[PDB]
C-alpha cells in the first residue's frame, strides 16, 4: 500500500535525522555531555521497547539456518498450541493452516523458547489402547494376551520391526486392563485409521471368542428399604 | 476537551524544559558529572516506566505493516481471551466488538507475544463429531461406518476435496465411538449450522435403520441387599 | 492530616539535598568520579524501587487521553477480576463500585497489561441457551427446532438484525442438545432478564406441545443380582 | 541481644566508611578507573539484591498517602490472599488480623500490583440465591416468581433503592433455577445473616404454598436386567 | 571441614587478587579503559549470578529487625508452603521443623515476597461447621438454630467476646446447611480438639432430638424399565 | 573423546586473545574508545547470556558451605520435584537417585529459590488417618475415642513424647471421622510401615468390637416411577 | 539455494562492517560521544534481541562438558515435557526421538532450568501396586499380606536386594489397600512386564486363594419410595 510507503518513509526519515542530530551535534550542539545523555535514554528505551521485534527478526534468521520444520510438514508443541501445517516462514510471524482451516500467525520468537515437534516427519503411527476386562475372566488373561499378541504378530499394517507390547500391567479398580502398544509401517492418517479399526474390531473378536468380556464402571450397593411401612 | 489539550501541553511544557536545561546545563549548570547523573536517572526511570506504551506503539506500527487482520474479521488467540470482531486499529489499542456486542480494548503489545488466529480469512467449516455405538453391537459397526461414510460422500454441502474420515477409533468406557471428520463448502455460520443438523439427523437415522443405538453411561451394579429381615 | 504535609515536606527536602549535593557538590565536594558513582548507584536503586508507582501515574495519564470507559460505566477483563461500575479514575488508582456494592482500588498500571472490556458501552443483550431433548425424540427435534425460531421471529423483544439462531448441533452425552442464540433490543438488565424469562418459558410450552421432553441425565444400569440366597 | 545491636552499628559503619572512601578515595587512593568501576559493581549488586525493602518502603508511603484501607476496616484482595482485619500499617510490612485471629504480615509492595478491595467500607450487603424448582413446576414458575419478588418489596430489612431482580434465567440440568438479587439495608455481619435467613425461610413458605418442592439432581436410571436365572 | 576453609580462603585469595589487579592496575598495567570494561563486565555478571544470596542476606537482615516470626511459634503462608514451627533463624536460611518432624530449609528471600502467616502468636481457636438437615425438616430450622445457639452461648469453653453465628444461610442442593462459627478460649490444639468434639456431639443431640436427622446426597431416579420382555 | 579437551582450550584460547586485544587495544587499536564500547557490549552479551550457568555454580558454593543435605539424605521440596536420595553433590550439578533408581541431575541454582525438606534427618514418622463412622453409631463416637486413645497410649511403637490426637472433628458429608494423628519411635521405612499396619488392624478391632461399621458413601435415593403401564 | 549462503554473507558483511566503521569511526566520524552513544545502543539492543540464541549455545557446550545424557539414552523432565530417546545433541537444538516416532526440537538452554531425569541409566524397574480387599474381609488382611510378601520374595524375577514391601497402610472409602512395592533385576522394558503380569496373576491368585475377593466402588444406596400408589 501507498500509505505503507508513507508509513517507512516517516520511520526511517525521524531515525536519520535522529542519527544526523547525535552524530552532528557536537559541532553545533552544544553540551556534548548532554547529548550522551540524551541519545543514551532515548536509545535504551526504543531498544527496551523494540527487543520484541528484534527477537522475532532474529528468531527467523535462526529458523531458517536451522530447519525444524519445512513448508509441507505439519508441527505442534507440548509447551503452546501453535499445531497445524506451516503455510509460511516468514522473517517475524510464520503462517501455520490448523487442521480447521484457520490461518495461524505465530511470532518467530516463540520457537526459541519451546520444543517443537515435528509429526510431519514421523516414521510410524502408534496404536496404543486398553482392553478393560472383567475381574471375573483372571483365568482368561493369560490366554486373551498371547492371541492378541499372536493377532497382532500376523497383521500385515503392523511393524514388526517397531516395539510391540501386549501385556495386563494395569489392575484397575473396576476392570482388568491389558496394555495394546504397537507401530503401523504407514503414515497417512486413513490406511493408519483403517489399520486401527480393522486392530480393534479384531481385538473385540478374540475378547469375545473366549469367555472373557469387557467392563462397565461396576459397583456394589448395599441396598437399604426406609420407606415407610 | 479542553482538559485534555491542557495535560497534552504540560507534558510537552515538561519535555521542552527538560530537554533546554539538559543540553544548556553545561552553560550555566555546573557538575557535568552531576548533570549527568541526574538526566541519566531520570530518563532510565522514565523509560523503564513508560516501556509498556512504548511497546503498545511499536506493535501498533508492525500490525499495520504486518497484518494479520483487517478490520472487519473475528480474530481469537489461544494464549489469551481477545474473541471477536475487529472494530478498529489504533497506534496503540485494537478496538473488538465481542460476540455479546460488548466493546473490547487490546493493547497492542499482546499481539506481539501470542499467536492470532483469523477465522475471518478460513475456507471451510469443519464437521467434527462422535457416535457412540451402544457397544453391545459390534458386528455392525463396519456396516454403520461404511454407511455414514456414503452418506458423507454423496452430501451435497460436504467439501470433497477436504479431508473426509468415519472411523471406530476409541473404546471408550461405554460405548464404541466413531470419528466423524468432514468440512462443508459454506463458511456462513448459518449454513454451517443447518448442514451440520441435516448430517447429524442422517446419521441418526442411519444408526437407527441398521439395529443399532447410541450409548447411554452404563455400569454395572452387583445388588447386596443387606437391609434388615 | 498534617502529617500528610509533613511527609510530603520531608520527601522534598530529601530530594532537594541530594539534588544540591549531587549538583553543586562538584567544586565543594572532591572526587567528581566517586560521587558520580554514589549518585547513580542511588538514583538507580531508587528508580528500580519505584518503576511500579511512576507505571500507576504514567498509565493513569493515558487512561486520561485514551478512553476505555468513563465514570458511569461498568467494565470487565478476562485477564483480571477488575468487574464494576467505575466510582472514579484517579491519577495513580481507579476506585471500583463492585456488584457487592464495595470499593476495590485498581492500580492504573494494570490497564496497561490486560484487555479492558466494557459492557456499559455495548448495544446489544445476548440470550444463549440450549434445549437437550431425550434422544428418544429424534423425530421431532427438527419440527421443534423450527418451531422455537418462528417463535423468536415474532418476538418483539429479540432484534431481528441481529445473529438469530436456532440448530441442532451437539449430539450431547445424554441429550439432544438444540442451541439458542438470539439478542434482545434491551440493554438494561431488567427487561433483558424478563424478555428472558418470557423466551424461555415460551420454549418450555413449544417443546412441551409436541411429544418431545428435556432430558435428565440418564445411564444403563445392567444389574446382576449377588445378594446372598 | 547487644552483638545484634552491635552488628547494626558495623552495618551503618560500613555504609558510612564505603561512602567516605568512594567520595576520598581519589585523594589517597589511586586508578580513578578501577576504584570507579568497583563502586559502581558493588552498588549494582547491592540495588539488585536489596530492592524488595526499598520497593515496600515505597508503597507504605504511598499507601500513607493514599488510603484504599485505615485501621478497623477489613480487606481483601481477588489476585492474593490477605484478607482480615488491619491490625496497623507500617512503613514496610502491614499486620493484619485474619478472621481466624492470627496474624498476617503483608509486605507493602504487594499492595502496589494488587486490587485491594475494602469491604469495611461498603454501604449494603446483598443477598443472592437460586431456587431450583422440580421441573414438573415450569407452569407454576411464574407466579412463584411473582410471590417471592412481592415477599422482597415488602421486606423491612430489604433496600428498595437497591437492585432488586427475582428471574427465572437458567435451564439447569435437573431444575428450573429463579435467581433471587437482593440488598440489605444493613452492614453488620449479624443482622444481614438474620435477615437472608428470614428470606430463605419465607422463599421455602412461598413455594411449598405451590406445588413446587425444591428440586434434586433427579437422573433417569434406564435399567436393564442381566442376572443369571 | 578443613576443604570448607580451603573453599573459603580461595574465594578471598580470589576476590584479593581481582581487587589489587583492578585497583592498581594503572600503575602497574595499562589500558585504562580496557581495563575499565573488562572489570565492569565481570562485577555485572557476578552481580546478577549472585543476587539471589545476597538477597538472603538482606532478608535475614530484615527478618531480624522486623519480627514477623520468633524461635519457637509456629508458622504459615497462603503463597508458598513453609508451614512448621520455627527451629532456628540463619542469616540466609531459616530452619522449621514440619508437623511430620522433618527439618525444611527456607531461603530467608522468600520471606521478602510473601505475606508470612504466624498461628503461633493467635488469640483463639475458631470453630466452625455446617449442619445440613434433611431437607424435609425445614420447620425445624428455626428451633433447631436457637437451641444451637444457647448451647454455644452456655458452653463454658467458648469464647463469649468473640463472634458467635449459628445461621441458615445456604440451600444446598441436597441439604440446608446450618453454618455454625464461633471461637473457643484455649489455644492448645488438645483442648480445642476436646471442645470441638463436645460442641458436635451436642449438635448431634439437639437436632436428633427435634426430629431433623441429617441429610444425606439426596437424588430422584425416575427409572424406565427396559429388561427383555 | 579428544574434543572436549579441544573445545575446552578453544574456550581458553578465544578468551585470551579476547582479553589481549582488549586490554592492548590502547596501544594498537585504533578508536580507544569505539574498542570500548564495543567490548562492554560483547561483555553485557555474554554475562546476561551465562547467568545461569553462574549461578550454578554460585549456588554449588553456597551448598557446599551451608548444607541442607549431605551424600545420604534424600530430599524432598514442595515447590518442585528434586525427591530421590542425593547421590553426588557437584558444583553445578547434583545428582539424585530417585525411588525408582533413576539418575536424576538438578542444576544447583535451583537450591537457591525454593526450600528443600530433607526428610532423611527426620527423627519420627507419622501415622495419620480418619475412621468414618456412620451417622448411626454417634452415641458410640466417645467410646470409641477413648478405646483407640488407650491403645495408641499402650502401643509400644508409638512415641508417647509426641502429639498423640484422637479426636471426632470432622462431620463429613457421609460418615463421622475421627482424627487420629500419632508418632512411631522407628523411622525406618519398614518398621513404620509395620507399626502402622498393626495400629490399623487395632483400630478396625476396637470399632468392630462396639457396633460401629466403618460407613460407606451412603446416599439417599427418592423413587420415583415412569415405567410404561 | 544459495540464497541461504548470500544471507549469511550478508549478515557477515552488516557485523563486520558495523565494526569497521565504530573502529574507526573516531579517525573521520566525529561525536565520539554521539558515536559511543550509537553503538551502545546498538550493542545493547542486539544482546537482548538474541540472548536467547546465545544461551542455547552456551548450554550446549556445557551439556557437552557435563553430560546428563548420551545418544542412545532416553530422558525426560518432571518440570517439562521433552520425553523420548536422545536422537543427537546439537550446539543450539537437541533432537529427541518420541516414543510416538516423530522428532522433537529442544533448545540446549531450557537444560539450564530444569532437572533432567534419565531412566537410560536407570539400574532396576519397580513394580508397585495396590490391592484393596473387599474392605469386609479385614480378618484376612495379614495372611494375604504374608502371603504375598512370601511369594515376591521367593519369585526369580525380583530383585531381592532393594526394597520389598507389602503393607496395609491406606483405609480406602471402599477398601482395604494393601500396598505392594518392589523392583525386577531386568530393565528392557519386555521382561520388565511379563514379570509384573506375572506378579499381578500371582497376586489375584493368592487373594481369591483363601476367600477375600477384590472391593469395587462400593456404595449404601438407602432406597426410598416416593412413586403415586
Ligand atoms: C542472529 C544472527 C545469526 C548469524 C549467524 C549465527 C551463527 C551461524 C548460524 C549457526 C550455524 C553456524 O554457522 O555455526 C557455526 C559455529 C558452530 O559451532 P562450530 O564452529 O561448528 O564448532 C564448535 C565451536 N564453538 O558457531 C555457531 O554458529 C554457534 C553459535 C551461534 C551463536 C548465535
Ligand atoms: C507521559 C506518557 C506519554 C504522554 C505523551 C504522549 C501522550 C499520547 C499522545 C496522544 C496523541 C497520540 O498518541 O497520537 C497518536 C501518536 C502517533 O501519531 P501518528 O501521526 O499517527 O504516527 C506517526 C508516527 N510516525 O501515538 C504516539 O505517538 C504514541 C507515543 C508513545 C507515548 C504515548
Ligand atoms: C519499530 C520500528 C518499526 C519499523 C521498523 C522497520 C522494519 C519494519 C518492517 C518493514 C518490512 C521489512 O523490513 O522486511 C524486510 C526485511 C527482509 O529481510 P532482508 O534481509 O532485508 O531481505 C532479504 C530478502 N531476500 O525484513 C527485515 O529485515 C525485518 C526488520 C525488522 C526490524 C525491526
Ligand atoms: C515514592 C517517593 C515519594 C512519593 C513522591 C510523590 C508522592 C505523591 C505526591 C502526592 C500526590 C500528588 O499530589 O501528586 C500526584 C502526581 C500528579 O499530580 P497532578 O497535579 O494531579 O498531575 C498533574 C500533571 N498534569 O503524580 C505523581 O507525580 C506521583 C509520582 C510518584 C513517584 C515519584
Ligand atoms: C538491607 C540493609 C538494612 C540496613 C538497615 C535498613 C533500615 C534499618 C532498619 C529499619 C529500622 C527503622 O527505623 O525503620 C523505620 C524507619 C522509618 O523512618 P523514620 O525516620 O523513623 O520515619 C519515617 C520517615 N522515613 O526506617 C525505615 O524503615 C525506612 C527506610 C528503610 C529502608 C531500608
Ligand atoms: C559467591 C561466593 C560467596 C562466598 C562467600 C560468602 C560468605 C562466606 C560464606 C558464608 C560464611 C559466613 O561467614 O556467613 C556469615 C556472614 C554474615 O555475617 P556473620 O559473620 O554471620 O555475623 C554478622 C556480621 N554481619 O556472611 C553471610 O552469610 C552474608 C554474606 C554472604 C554473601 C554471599
Ligand atoms: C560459557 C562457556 C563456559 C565454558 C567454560 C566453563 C568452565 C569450563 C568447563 C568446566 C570444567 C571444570 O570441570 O571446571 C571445574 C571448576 C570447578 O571448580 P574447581 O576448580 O574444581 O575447585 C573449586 C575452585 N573454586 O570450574 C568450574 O567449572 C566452575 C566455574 C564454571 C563457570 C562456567
Amino acid at each position: 500500500d501507498i500509505t505503507s510507503a508513507r508509513i517507512m518513509s516517516r520511520i526511517i526519515k525521524i531515525t536519520i535525522i535522529v542519527v544526523l542530530v547525535l552524530l552532528y551535534g557536537e559541532h553545533f550542539g552544544m553540551s556534548l555531555s548532554g547529548l550522551l545523555t540524551f541519545g543514551g535514554i532515548g536509545g535504551l528505551a526504543v531498544g527496551m521497547a523494540g527487543k520484541d521485534i528484534l527477537s522475532n527478526f532474529f528468531s527467523g534468521i535462526m529458523l531458517y539456518f536451522d530447519r525444524p520444520f519445512s513448508i509441507g510438514d505439519w508441527i505442534r508443541s507440548p509447551d503452546r498450541n501453535i499445531e497445524g501445517t506451516v503455510a509460511e516462514i516468514g522473517w517475524r510471524i510464520t503462517k501455520i493452516t490448523t487442521f480447521d482451516n484457520r490461518p495461524l500467525y505465530v511470532p518467530n520468537s516463540l520457537f526459541s523458547s519451546i520444543s517443537v515437534e515435528n509429526p510431519g516427519r514421523m516414521t510410524n503411527r502408534r496404536i496404543t489402547t486398553t482392553i478393560g476386562l472383567r475381574y471375573e475372566d483372571a483365568a482368561k488373561v493369560g490366554v486373551i494376551v498371547e492371541a492378541v499378541r499372536e493377532m497382532l504378530k500376523n497383521h500385515p499394517a503392523i511393524d514388526q520391526r517397531q516395539t510391540l507390547l501386549v501385556y495386563f500391567n494395569q489392575f484397575a479398580d473396576s476392570s482388568l486392563n491389558i496394555m495394546v502398544y504397537c507401530f503401523t509401517k504407514t503414515t497417512v492418517w486413513a490406511e493408519w485409521l483403517a489399520a486401527q479399526q480393522d486392530v480393534y474390531l479384531k481385538i473385540i473378536d478374540i475378547v469375545q471368542s473366549h469367555g472373557a468380556d469387557f467392563a462397565f464402571p461396576s459397583q456394589t450397593l448395599y441396598m437399604d428399604n426406609i420407606t415407610p411401612p
